[PDB]
């Protein structure tokens, strides 16, 4: 019983149900309430077990090594994969305050990059947040069904028929949409760049 | 018992669960599984009327109405909006085949706009996925505290201190970055079309 069994137990129940409770999590542990109390005060802190251990793979230090687009795509990328693993997760880690240390590094990190770059620190917060909340749903979409849409027409020659035959098929579906999507944004905060000076 | 009286029970279900079961449904409504599936036959058949219930308010005949982009703006909006009030359904609908005829609908007036505005067919439905992929991810960002990150630092001049002292206090957070996210989609995929011809 430390800190990571806490966190790994705490997280398989999240998998499960989307959220967990301590006498729950203690019982998966054969413990007291008690025990885990003595390594995570509270739910808070084992809330925070459990976003570290989601985000562990996420680097944020890339921002110090690239240029900030380039750096955002590898930080996407990672970010993305990390939460498509635990899509059950999602809600619970995206509706509580982040205070686990590891995940402050990697805003630090990012704030840092968007900074260098120029963006000016009243837009570096909602920069970021856009970017994650379009990268939650694009995890949530890699875990989706690869049909997505299932249209019942008559209609061979309609615009929605039409896209849906003309776009990718399989895994390729999510990925598609999803590098679409990070294009698009990096060329919408390249255009907030520009308009900065 | 009709099929809205069953889309309610069971989005109050997922609301409070994040998912429902078939029998507990039953027993919510005081009647056997039985009499459910003649009003909507099995699983599949209730999961769309719970996205029919939430999806209701999101207009996607505004794509006939008003440039792809002003339409696209006022259905992100809208979309945000119906998510936001039920943010432990975010999951399940994210993850289950769209086959609700009401869905469809609003899917059919964003191709249509879409293919009118010069999007090519082959691109049609990652932009409507990109766009949706965000929209999610906003809808849980605008349930979520208004303070979602909380450092612990000594130093006063570091990008994470100054980029969050700089930020939206209160509602205005989740805003701040919804409104940027959204011009910055929009301007992204405004750039997709230039390259188009």
């Amino acid at each position: 019983l430390d800190r990571e069994r806490i966190a790994e137990a705490a997280l398989e129940l999240v998998d499960r149900d989307g959220d967990f409770r301590m006498p729950d999590l203690a019982r998966h542990l054969n413990v007291q309430v008690s025990s885990i109390y003595h390594h995570a005060k509270g739910r808070a802190a084992v809330v925070e077990l459990v976003r570290h251990r989601v985000v562990r793979e996420i680097d944020g230090s890339a921002f110090e090594r690239l240029p900030w687009d380039e750096a955002f795509s590898e930080w996407a990328r990672s970010y993305r994969a990390a939460f498509s693993r635990h899509p059950t997760a999602i809600r619970l880690l995206a509706t509580e305050t982040v205070r686990d240390p590891g995940s402050l590094s990697v805003y630090h990190s990012a704030a840092a990059g968007l900074r260098g770059a120029g963006f000016p620190d009243d837009h570096i917060m909602a920069v970021i947040t856009a970017a994650e909340n379009f990268l939650l749903g694009a995890a949530l979409d890699a875990a989706a069904p690869e049909v997505m849409i299932e249209a019942d027409s008559t209609t061979t020659d309609d615009a929605l028929t039409r896209a849906l035959a003309a776009a990718p098929r399989g895994p390729e579906r999510a990925e598609q949409a999803f590098e679409l999507g990070l294009a698009a944004l990096l060329a919408g905060f390249h255009h907030l760049l520009q308009e900065c000076g």
